[PDB]
């Protein structure tokens, strides 16, 4: 089992400090960054098998998802 943070629809990093362990080994974690024309910025992360090393075909524009196979890789 891999350990990664878990903060959906969050804009405050100070609050994004909830580390949770995944279900089973093999699953990968990813971090999404949302930054609109304004200043507001959200942060999301997930954990599953379906995690493309690089999301270029989709998940782009405003929200970019970055895959990673490291413990607490979605810490930042």
């Amino acid at each position: 089992m891999l350990l990664c943070y878990s903060c959906k629809a969050q804009v405050s990093n100070e609050d994004c400090l909830q580390v949770e362990n995944c279900t089973q080994l093999g699953e990968q974690c990813w971090t999404a960054r949302i930054r609109a024309v304004g200043l507001l910025t959200v942060i999301s992360k997930g954990c599953s098998l379906n995690c493309v090393d690089d999301s270029q075909d989709y998940y782009v524009g405003k929200k970019n998802i970055t895959c990673c196979d490291t413990d607490l890789c979605n810490a930042s």
